[PDB]
């Protein structure tokens, strides 16, 4: 229920312990007017201090004049923090607007096609993101509608997804939670513990080559359907073998234990973690954030089930892009489709109280 | 951590509610009468293991290699969590197997409401499951599971996922608040009363319909609320459209949240004195309703609301009566009944020998 400080180098939920529940909302802009943005960055601003300490937005949920509008709607009063935070990013197509263009960081690079996607443009990219992570949906609902109502006139919200548990860890010390194929998820990512590799895998420098997105990271976000009928007919052994662990105890093939180091060799050519590893990527390596979900049924008969993949990484070119290439040849392929795509170029921390969202770049 | 399976009456009523709801409706696609029994007899033994915190069959991990695992593996290493499964028979169920004279007379068909705007889709149902736990991947996987098993006998016609409370962190005696930010739930029949239960609740062997003694009927209303709309009202339209202050969730004229209504200081038209017992000539439900959000519509607005469930001993003296009441509501301006479906919700699996259904199937 504690609340996670919001103020930083570097913005929280990232490298912050993963928590149970995701609002991600996308949103373009509707204002060609630069200072009103501006304004907009600072309103909200101010909003997640409130919101990420378990207060209410302006002048509170109740007690104002009786014939306006709250300024907060109300439905988190009486919650705790329950750890939200809230992340926000900036898209490429933001960089049309307000003279950015020549800002554009490189490291925000638009994604090749990949064999197999089905991208759904409506659900696909966005001028901004703001990811809302909490323990508690309710807080992470109420923090994403009160930010969208602050920005009524400026920004609209492009798409949305619900994340409804973790399939991510940034916590090697505790339980490696479970995607809806069965398979323990992130036994091996970036811990937020591990400064050395945040450095060098997730953090954006100076000599990168833009220097307000110093300490920002770059965001892509893939809506992968998974085809559980396929999958649940599979047998035991073609499942561990797609992964190249276990299921029961998530172990590398041929090893005992969850956290006993791959022995790639012993893997299937095609398995997931054999093409994914940092060694077969020339040392690629990303912080995996993401999180199940399902949206109702399919219509033919089978519940919706998939998967709302997060990274982070510090350059996209050098993480992600690498690494999904490799997976052309993915035993896993069979079993999921990307049906959605976004990247994002999440700013620096808010250093202290004085400070706003974004104000490196404007 | 648990609660048992076991009762006169099905777990998932009357027992303490949880944080999270999974609820499925399903449609069977067999005519074969002795298929359908025996389908109910392998959920009930399904249903038996999920609610101790155990897989399915002979579980995730550890059979036969060539073979699927019988438990889909989501739920390990998570703990019961507090699931209940509780099934119900939608009226369509009744025109296969022979049932037609078997409906019972207290399962009645809904009139058309004003302003009902309702998706075939995600109406109606030949069965029902409604998980509930505390931990949503322990209710996703029960359905998930169940579909699983039922495949080719059944399909899932529609699926919803719901919230309320976070138990981790908000105490068990706080009202929960919908996401209109009003507490939603203060004068309810709770699952102490056992009295209050067996008047409106629980089907009575007078009533008419044996082998639903000790059952209920279930109406399941999806209820989108318009959000946008509701958060530019003025603080008192919302507090005048329930009769209830914001804050305190007190009745209008009373200090406290429990302090029993004044209907005549509301005004004619607010909710509470709309739907209250005294207004319906004694009509009293218990409301066992989730709120949902599941994203955004092609609009940018938030497709959010009540998942409201409502228990009775009998659909035309509980939700009808309260319903119909409700033609000339404020709370219409806000609302719209998008999806609909009734239940009948059999007794209690008596023992480890029973079944879901034994009453009816014989
Ligand atoms: C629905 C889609 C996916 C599923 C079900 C899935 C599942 C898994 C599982 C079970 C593991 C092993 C445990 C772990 O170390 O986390 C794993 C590892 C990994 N996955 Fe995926 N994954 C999916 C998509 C992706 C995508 C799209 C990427 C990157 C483009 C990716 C990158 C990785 C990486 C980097 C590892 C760790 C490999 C290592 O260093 O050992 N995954 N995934
Ligand atoms: C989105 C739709 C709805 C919302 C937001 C809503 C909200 C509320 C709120 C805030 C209260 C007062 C606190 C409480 O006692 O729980 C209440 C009471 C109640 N509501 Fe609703 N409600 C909705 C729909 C319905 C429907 C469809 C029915 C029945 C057909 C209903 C029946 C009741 C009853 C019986 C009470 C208790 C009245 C009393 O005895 O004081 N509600 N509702």
């Amino acid at each position: 229920g504690s609340a996670v400080p919001f103020h930083g180098a570097h913005q929280a939920g990232i490298a912050t312990p993963v928590q149970d529940r995701l609002h991600f909302a996308a949103f373009d802009v509707t204002t060609e007017d630069r200072a009103a943005f501006v304004a907009l960055l600072k309103e909200w601003t101010a909003a997640a201090r409130r919101l990420t300490a378990g207060h209410a937005v302006g002048e509170g949920a109740y007690g104002g004049l009786p014939e306006a509008p709250p300024d907060d709607t109300g439905e988190a009063l009486g919650l705790k923090p329950s750890r939200l935070t809230l992340t926000i990013g900036f898209g490429p197509s933001l960089f049309t607007r307000f003279g950015l263009a020549d800002l554009r960081p490189e490291a925000l690079a638009d994604l090749p096609k990949f064999p197999g996607d089905n991208l759904d443009r409506a659900r696909s990219g966005g001028d901004l993101c703001v990811q809302a992570c909490a323990d508690d949906p309710q807080v992470a609902v109420h923090a994403i509608r009160n930010l969208a109502r602050i920005g009524f006139g400026k920004v609209v919200v492009r798409w949305s997804q619900l994340g409804f548990g973790k399939t991510s860890s940034t916590t090697p010390d505790k339980q490696t939670p479970r995607n809806l194929l069965g398979f323990k998820d992130g036994t091996r990512n970036i811990a937020g513990t591990e400064k050395d590799r945040l450095d060098r895998f997730v953090w954006a420098a100076e000599k990168d080559g833009t220097p307000w997105m110093t300490g920002g990271s770059y965001l892509v976000a893939r809506r992968i359907r998974m085809h559980i009928e396929t999958w649940d007919r599979a047998s035991l052994q073609e499942q561990e073998d797609v992964f190249g662990r276990d299921k029961g105890e998530g172990a590398p093939v041929g090893k005992a234990k969850e956290r006993d180091e791959p022995f790639l060799k012993a893997m299937k050519p095609d398995a997931h973690v054999r093409l994914a590893h940092p060694d077969s990527n020339g040392g690629a390596t990303l912080l995996r954030r993401g999180y199940s979900f399902t949206d109702g049924t399919d219509g033919l008969g089978r519940l919706d089930a998939g998967l709302f993949f997060l990274a982070y990484q510090r350059d996209i070119r050098t993480g992600f892009v690498p690494v999904q290439r490799n997976l052309a040849t993915d035993a896993l392929n069979e079993f999921i489709q990307h049906v959605g795509s976004a990247v994002f170029a999440v700013p620096p921390g808010v250093r202290d109280a004085d400070d706003w969202w974004g104000s490196t770049l404007f």
